[PDB]
DNA sequence: CCGACTGCGCATCAGC
DNA sequence: GCTGATGCGC
DNA sequence: GTCGG
């Protein structure tokens, strides 16, 4: 892709600031720059050219200037050789280890993959399962495997109740030829903004998926969000599929369109769209879009009958899921 | 210059 | 137990 | 780190 060198660098800078510096605005700034440059349809040739895009200011401009001259960036290379930074960054790759636990583990001298296995008694549950499948969760999921995962989920969801609708979101819905995990939006018509006419609604689905041995592990669960692990079944003599992260969100059925807009993303598109919502004086979440009053108070939920209606309110031309991969 | 930066579910911890 | 703040991940 | 007012 066209500016891979530059965006890779900004992403490594973003990760450093989040994981090591715990500077979450620099992280979000670097990611925004990495995003707007990733879609810029020319091969960048100077820092000043890039400064024209919003989100690239002066600091990033000079870094682009150095990178284009030398092919590298001294800030990054010094960071790659600071053993502490290098080790915090690595620990945050285990699901459930963020910048704080990663640094906490440094101070105790727990630093390699082996150190983690040696010390499983120091991990909470999520961190334990993340260590268990560390290598699997690094692998991406070919869309062909996603189609099989979708057929299992949707067919097993129907066998619990045929009134459930389950929609696969994430990069899958955006047309990606591969995905990092599997995001499932769930609706059932006895769970609306007005009433929870049935308990266990998400449990029943998770239970069925464990009974057929599709869902293999649980990172976290509550009445509307499930995050865990699943595995496709394999054939005789055939190697096993990698284990895969799976998330299931139960959203009130009358709030489907805000939920599917949320869960389709991308995360940076969502962040860009909600930012623009605020410029137009609205606030969007995964349930509602509401006006902000003269006092900044969120008002009452506007009516939404399509994904497009949400775009209409904030005066954006509608964007198809495939064009939301920011 | 400088306030503001998207929004939220679940796990965990502190303090009561 | 609850509440509110924080970590973490989406 | 960036930027709109
Ligand atoms: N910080 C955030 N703010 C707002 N929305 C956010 C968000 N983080 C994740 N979301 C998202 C949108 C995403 O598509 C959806 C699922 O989030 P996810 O982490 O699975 O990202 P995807 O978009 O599916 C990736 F492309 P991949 O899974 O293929 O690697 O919820
Ligand atoms: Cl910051
Ligand atoms: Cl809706
Ligand atoms: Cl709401
Ligand atoms: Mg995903
Ligand atoms: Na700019
Ligand atoms: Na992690
Ligand atoms: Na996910």
């Amino acid at each position: 892709t066209l500016n891979g060198g530059i965006t890779d660098m900004l992403t490594e800078l973003a990760n450093f600031e989040k994981n090591v510096s715990q500077a979450i605005h620099k992280y979000n700034a670097y990611r925004k720059a990495a995003s707007v440059i990733a879609k810029y349809p020319h091969k960048i040739k100077s820092g000043a050219e890039a400064k024209k895009l919003p989100g690239v200011g002066t600091k990033i401009a000079e870094k682009i200037d150095e990178f284009l001259a030398t092919g590298k960036l001294r800030k990054l290379e010094k960071i790659r050789q600071d053993d502490t930074s290098s080790s915090i960054n690595f620990l945050t790759r285990v699901s459930g280890i963020g910048p704080s636990a990663a640094r906490k583990f440094v101070d105790e001298g727990i630093k390699t993959l082996e150190d983690l296995r040696k010390n499983e008694d120091k991990l909470n549950h999520h961190q334990r399962i993340g260590l268990k499948y560390f290598g699997d969760f690094e692998k991406r999921i070919p869309r062909e495997e996603m189609l099989q995962m979708q057929d299992i989920v949707l067919n097993e969801v129907k066998k619990v109740d045929s009134e459930y609708i389950a929609t696969v979101c994430g990069s899958f819905r955006r047309g990606a030829e591969s995905s990092g995990d599997m995001d499932v939006l769930l609706t059932h018509p006895s769970f609306t903004s007005e009433s929870t006419k049935q308990p266990k609604l998400l449990h029943q689905v998770v239970e069925q998926l464990q009974k057929v041995h599709f869902i293999t592990d649980t990172l976290s669960k509550g009445e509307t969000k499930f995050m865990g692990v699943c595995q496709l079944p394999s054939k005789n003599d055939e190697k096993e599929y990698p284990h895969r992260r799976i998330d299931i969100r139960l959203i009130p059925k009358d709030q489907y369109y805000c939920g599917v807009l949320y869960f389709t993303g991308s995360d940076i598109f969502n962040k860009n769209m909600r930012a623009h919502a605020l410029e137009k004086g609205f606030t969007i979440n995964e349930y509602t879009i509401r006006p902000l009053g003269v006092t900044g108070v969120a008002g009452e939920p506007l009516p939404v009958d399509s994904e497009k209606d949400i775009f209409d309110y904030i005066q954006w031309k509608y964007r198809e899921p495939k064009d939301r991969s920011e």
